[PDB]
């Protein structure tokens, strides 16, 4: 994970933290992830 990723899983966190599927598919873009991966990460928010 780089830390500025981390920093934007964080961030978009603390503006929406309920996951629609056409926000899932948007942030796996913009910041380089698989779908799986930023949804588990709010999991353990």
């Amino acid at each position: 994970f780089s830390e500025e990723q981390k920093k934007a899983l964080d961030l978009a966190f603390y503006f929406d933290r309920r996951l629609t599927p056409e926000w899932r598919r948007y942030l796996s873009q913009r910041l380089g992830l698989n779908e799986e991966q930023i949804e588990r990460w709010f999991r353990r928010k």
